[PDB]
C-alpha cells in the first residue's frame, strides 16, 4: 500500500513492560502491525515492537479489512 496503510498518532507517552509491550511517545505515530482484541493493538514505532492500548493512540487509519 504505502498510500493508505494503517497508522495511529500516539496521543500520549506509553511505556510497555517487556518486548511483548510496545513503548511509544506523545507524537510517535505507529504503523500498526495488527489488532489484539479491541482495547489493545500491535505496532512498531521507534524501532520498537509490541502491543499498546488503543485508548492511548489516535487511529488515523484502520487496518486493511477486505
Amino acid at each position: 500500500d504505502r498510500m493508505a496503510a494503517p497508522r495511529a498518532e500516539a496521543l500520549f507517552d506509553f511505556t510497555g513492560n517487556s518486548k511483548l509491550e510496545l513503548n511509544f511517545k506523545a507524537g510517535d505515530v505507529i504503523f500498526l502491525l495488527s489488532r489484539i482484541n479491541k482495547d489493545w493493538l500491535e505496532g512498531t514505532v521507534r524501532g520498537a515492537t509490541g502491543i499498546f492500548p488503543l485508548s492511548f493512540v489516535k487511529i488515523l487509519k484502520d487496518f486493511p479489512e477486505e
